[PDB]
């Protein structure tokens, strides 16, 4: 189904560099300073990119949970949940309907344990000792307009 | 004169916007799905995004510059140093001859200066007594393939 603009952007970049192929291999009438193949291939990156931005929002979102679950009494927590939310609206800013299923919480959470450990070396705090590299939580749940960081916390100790 | 993609990036995204719209304005028979106008406008802002990234990686190579004219003999020179070949490098694979015009040493250099200042009094050093506002070079400088830090800093002492 068509998307527009405004109603899905990630799924309008690669619906609209497909038709801009189409047209232009298909018409023999264009201008030829006209870079139809570039113009398509940049657009088609854009929209890898909004993946790319949000895939790096999550994965923050979550090194601050996982940090969290490691000093839940950190006088940091504050900052850290202040980060999250800053970056979890510019995530709900970004998120779009057909790029929910390319959201994989599978690496994403991998990485952030991964990330969350050195953060946490450097602040001198044990991970925690159950720490796991397989993700507890679903995508959906990070995506969420109403996900709550404190709640997550919780949920994910002791 | 018109400029391909791999020649001009910065004046290709102007020329291709501009034509995009020339085409869908004039045209009655394109396909209704294919939304020129908001492609035309993604290209042109992708224009606008390398030439902020120019801005910003000339910005910050001044910086670097500005600090190393204040403490001239600071160990973490070395680490400036190596912080502005990479900078420069990303900067001679963004810049274009189309957007050496565009780059603003006058606005560049006072920010440059406002961050140096405020980074300064992190390591505890004074600034340059004579420090300007003012840039004391062209932008022409920075973007130079044989740009020399350590020369610019003893230039620009003491």
């Amino acid at each position: 189904e068509h998307k527009t603009y405004e109603a899905d952007l990630f799924v309008w970049c690669q619906q609209q560099a497909d038709g801009l192929r189409a047209l232009s291999r298909s018409r023999r009438d264009l201008p030829d300073d006209l870079d139809l193949e570039h113009i398509a291939e940049e657009i088609e990156d854009m929209g890898r990119s909004e993946l790319r931005e949000a895939t790096s929002l999550v994965r923050q979102i979550c090194v601050r949970v996982i940090m969290a679950m490691s000093a839940p009494e950190a006088p940091d927590r504050a900052r850290w949940r202040s980060e999250v939310v800053s970056w979890h609206n510019l995530l709900l800013d970004t998120i779009t309907p057909g790029m929910i299923d390319r959201i994989d919480i599978g690496v994403i959470w991998r990485r952030a344990v991964s990330e969350a450990k050195a953060a946490l070396i450097e602040i001198n705090v044990a991970p925690q000792a159950g720490l796991s590299f397989q993700a507890p939580l679903p995508a959906d749940h990070f995506l969420d307009e109403d996900f709550d960081y404190d709640a997550t916390v919780a949920r994910l100790g002791p």
